[PDB]
């Protein structure tokens, strides 16, 4: 028998073994429905990796085994067919043909009515079960990318199944999903799950695990915290650990002084064994406290784990009709059991760092930081003390642009404090000549909201001048020009939700590619090319364009501000200016303004230096210094050309130099304006 | 007895018989946190020949004959099993087979809790060790193209392991293991 | 050398002992074995640099060098230059190989240069795009780097753009997920990375 690749789903639910479904109950209502038709009855689900598509099909399972179905489906066994056991278990030969005919067949001949679920459905397709008779339903999964390209090309196929799309959860619904897992995960681990614990997995693995898809993103990180903290509460405590050291140190010291015959010995051996007395009276109440309290921890979990036992036991006489066993379950056994778990626990609480059996918030920090290689202490900063130095922040690395600055920080505040639409996400159009700071005030805010340069994502529209582009942006219906590579933006909005979308010199997009941005800032969600909307209301929109820089000398000025904005009033439509949360205006930037942007980099060059081995220190003359800020400003490409600059004229020679033995250790490289020329001299001739 | 084809390394750790190990903490925190699960308890090791996949587990019988391990580590034998010994010293025949139900069944019957290391078990892939049950706690050590080759497709085996991945050292991290190692080196050739 | 084999075998002995809970014997090596051995090592070895080529019982940087020369087959006079010394006179170098490219030399040596002083990212790798005529030095240039850098061709790995020029083939450069198309061969590209570090990569046609 071909039970070697499939498990029973609904024997499964029937003892216990599936964790619980929170909410989905409008996507098992679809599955259901299609199940039902007559016309085309196999549901296939397209959602992202770890959506909760497979445990979709678990409640499923749960309904069928509690009549919470309809008849036609009340005496279905619904089979998950292992398909990773079989592709990869196999080779070229005609063993994956051979296995799943058998698997196949074996559906075909016993009288069950049967619903094969196959998860990664795409696997299959590079196979023919078109056993469409009514002989077979089946449940299919897979993401909506490998739908369209392995698929969507098998249009007869396909035809007999009716898409489900399971959207990503929100966090606010992800949390409600850890919450009712919690116990289970409690149980399984043998450790309790604080709720800012469930709330701060929910809210990290969006914000900084973003390769993987919330809830399984925030179901992974859960995990493994327990499991980081079902080995600590295994371990003793610090201190039982030190005390146990020294009191078996000063044994030792006790056997040797109890040798050596002279004054001062004696006088420190029974010295010694008071030390070793005083250990042994902090050490025996500590450690017995710990057994004593472990031994219970451990009491109260197996407690847990009969009465869940007896709960599945008693679902299932209630549900095959034995009131007898039924009885003694429902009325005795498991209330005698409740009763042993809220006296143990309530002893528990009452007997009262040490015995570390809690996962809290700081286990689910540390968890992540190892996992995303930043430092715990900038996980802990609650966000609410980052956006109100949110100026301060930014102003470490964009200069000059004080009034961006803090238009970006006002939208970002008006949206976590809860006054800006919660359907809108914040928008912002950077206009002002090149190289004065658009594209980096973007990137430090990437770096301040997600701690990481990748979460930005970069659309440049000079690629999308034409009305044929927008196939590029939002994808194609099926057949036509790039319907299997998608839209790179609606791709990115689906895989990468908590981003934000740089689009650079907007001014040269298509009016259509205008169109969806204006979806987007005014809906939150766009529509791809096949009517699919994906939703974005958790990202971030920026627009840059350079159309204001002819009224804008080095000089922030009001009377300046129509003539470029009424500049942008004709390339734009009111409608699109309108909906945009903040038109942000960059000036050029001012001759001691390039001048900081020129320490910066200096500073940024010194980390390296200190980073490395070097301790050569970096010091510029004043006009060294006002050389380089006006050979690097350019009324044309702003600030662009300094960090070439800096590297061709002091950079090449200070590396020679340091190479050379010239510029030593402990030494400083000056770089000076000699002849008219920025150089850095040796500090010792060849 | 078959002891003809492991080694004890929680014994060669108690008689000094295993050089030092110099870093890697957070390698050997995560392969005692995966044999400390209950759900998928076996790790297996990831990484290039040579970037020491087998110090880690040297690492780990240093540990449990410290007490640095949790509880249910702390009485733990960890054998090696001589895989190369015994695919090589064996042919077609039913030796293979005879030879590792062998062990396999006296790692069954003691009452010691038995952690078994078999490095390069991608040979022992081309065998079944179900014993799953909770009978014997197995650490594997492998290539990642041998991994996907060879342990990568059988996923019923597979699913049980949870993969480590063993990097490459830096420069810099290999001076530090050099230099840890630099005494032991030194006494040994008497240089 | 015995001094030192009996001392670790003392605190072999000592480390089972504290560790067994025998704190007599622990005692006996913590405190009179060990120290009294200790002290018979320091003594030894203090007349050792005290007494005072010959006896060589050292290894130095020398004996390393000429190892690896005989293993890796290059002129025990190649490995001994300092690489400070090569990357200084590295357009002298390169010019002796590629004819009419001075600007590229220049650029090459000044960004390994850049790197090896430490001034360059040390998280981002050098990297270059040739632009030019065929025939004109770009792969020429890139072997002659390798033979600098590493003195063996072998150290630069070449990739054929012509062959990853549609969306199916990014498979081949980095690998796939279990039972796709060219998940076993892996990519090129990470397999190159995993088993040959330090490597040229270079990437013809882009
Ligand atoms: N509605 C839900 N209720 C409880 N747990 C869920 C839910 N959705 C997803 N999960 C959890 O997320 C993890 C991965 O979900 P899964 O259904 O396997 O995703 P997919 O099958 O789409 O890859 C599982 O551990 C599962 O317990
Ligand atoms: N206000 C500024 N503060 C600091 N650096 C700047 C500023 N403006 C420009 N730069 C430098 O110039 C480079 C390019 O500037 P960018 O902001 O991309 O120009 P644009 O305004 O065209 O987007 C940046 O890498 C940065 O180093
Ligand atoms: N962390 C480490 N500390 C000390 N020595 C190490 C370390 N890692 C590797 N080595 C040394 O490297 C050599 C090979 O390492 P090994 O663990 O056998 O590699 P692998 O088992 O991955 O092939 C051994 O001689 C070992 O002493
Ligand atoms: N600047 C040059 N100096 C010396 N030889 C050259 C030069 N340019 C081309 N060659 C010769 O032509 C051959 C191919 O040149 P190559 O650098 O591979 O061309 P491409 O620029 O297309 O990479 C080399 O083997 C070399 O002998």
């Amino acid at each position: 028998n071909l039970s070697k690749f499939c498990i029973d789903m609904t024997a499964m639910a029937r003892e216990g073994k599936i964790d619980p479904v929170i909410g989905r109950e409008e996507e098992i209502r679809r599955v259901i429905r299609i199940l039902s038709r007559r016309t085309k009855n196999n549901p296939v689900l397209i959602g992202e990796p770890g959506v909760g598509k497979t445990t979709i099909v678990e409640g499923l399972a749960q309904r069928i085994v509690n009549a919470d179905v309809p008849d036609n489906l009340a005496a279905c066994k619904l089979l998950s067919l292992d398909v990773g056991a079989l592709v990869a278990g196999s080779k070229y030969r005609g063993e994956f043909e051979e296995r799943m005919k058998g698997v196949l067949k074996e559906i075909q001949e016993s009288k069950e009515t049967i619903i094969l679920f196959v998860d990664e459905i795409h696997l299959l397709m590079g196979l023919k079960p078109m056993l469409a008779r009514g002989q077979l339903h089946c449940i299919g999964a897979t993401t909506l990318a490998e739908y369209r390209k392995y698929i969507e090309k098998d249009a007869a196929f396909e035809r007999r199944f009716q898409q489900v799309l399971v959207k990503e959860p929100s966090i606010t619904e992800t949390i409600s999903i850890l919450r009712g897992l919690k116990e289970k995960y409690e149980v399984h681990h043998g450790v309790n799950i604080a709720d800012a614990a469930i709330v701060a997995a929910a809210n990290l693995a969006a914000r900084y695990l973003t390769s993987r898809r919330l809830p399984d993103s925030a179901v992974d990180l859960i995990d493994e915290a327990a499991a980081a903290v079902r080995v600590a509460r295994e371990s003793q405590p610090e201190i039982i650990d030190s005390l146990e050291r020294r009191l078996r140190q000063l044994k030792i010291e006790i056997h040797a002084l109890s040798r050596e015959k002279d004054e001062a010995s004696k006088a420190r051996l029974a010295q010694a064994k008071q030390d070793a007395q005083n250990v042994e009276e902090e050490l025996r109440p500590l450690r017995e406290k710990y057994e004593r309290e472990r031994q219970r921890g451990k009491a109260i979990q197996e407690a847990k784990m009969k009465l869940e036992a007896l709960r599945v036991k008693a679902e299932d006489a209630s549900r095959m009709g034995d009131h007898s066993r039924a009885a003694d379950l429902q009325y005795y056994a498991i209330p005698e059991q409740e009763a042993i778990i809220k006296r143990l626990e309530a002893e528990k609480a009452a007997a009262d760092s040490m015995i570390t059996d809690v996962v809290g918030p700081d286990q689910i920090n540390e968890i992540v930081a190892r996992w995303t290689g930043i430092p715990v202490t900038r996980l802990k900063t609650s966000e609410k003390e980052k956006l109100l130095h949110m100026e301060q922040a930014l102003s470490k690395i964009v200069v000059g642009q004080k009034e961006a600055v803090q238009s970006v920080s006002n939208a970002i505040r008006l949206q976590r404090s809860g006054l800006s639409n919660p359907n809108q996400p914040p928008s912002f159009l950077f206009c002002g000549p090149s190289g004065t700071g658009k594209t980096l005030l973007t990137k430090a805010l990437a770096e301040f909201l997600f701690d990481d340069p990748k979460s930005m994502i970069r659309f440049d529209m000079s690629e999308y001048q034409e009305r044929h582009s927008l196939s590029r942006m939002i994808g194609a219906p099926p057949g036509y020009v790039g319907h299997d590579a998608g839209g790179q933006l609606t791709e990115a909005l689906r895989r990468r939700p908590f981003s934000i979308l740089l689009f650079d010199e907007v001014e040269k997009a298509a009016k259509e590619v205008l169109t969806v941005l204006l979806q987007l800032m005014d809906d939150g969600r766009i529509t791809d090319g096949q009517g699919r909307v994906v939703d974005a209301k958790n990202c971030i929109v920026v627009m840059t364009s350079n159309l204001g820089a002819e009224y804008l000398s080095r000089a922030i000025d009001p009377t300046t501000r129509e003539l470029v904005m009424n500049t942008l009033r004709n390339y734009f439509l009111p409608e699109f200016l309108n909906r945009i949360s903040s038109i942000v205006i960059f000036n050029r930037l001012t001759r001691r303004e390039i001048r900081k942007i020129v320490d910066l980099r200096i500073a940024e060059i010194q980390k390296r230096l200190t980073d490395n081995d070097r301790n050569v220190t970096i010091k510029v003359s004043d006009e060294a210094k006002d050389k380089l800020g006006a050979q690097g400003y350019s009324p044309v490409y702003g600030a662009r050309p300094l960090q070439r600059l800096l590297e061709k004229e002091v950079l090449n020679r200070l590396a020679i130099l340091i190479l050379r033995g010239q510029i030593r250790e402990g030494e400083v490289a000056c770089v000076e304006l000699v002849d008219g020329k920025v150089q850095v001299l040796p500090n010792h001739p060849d």
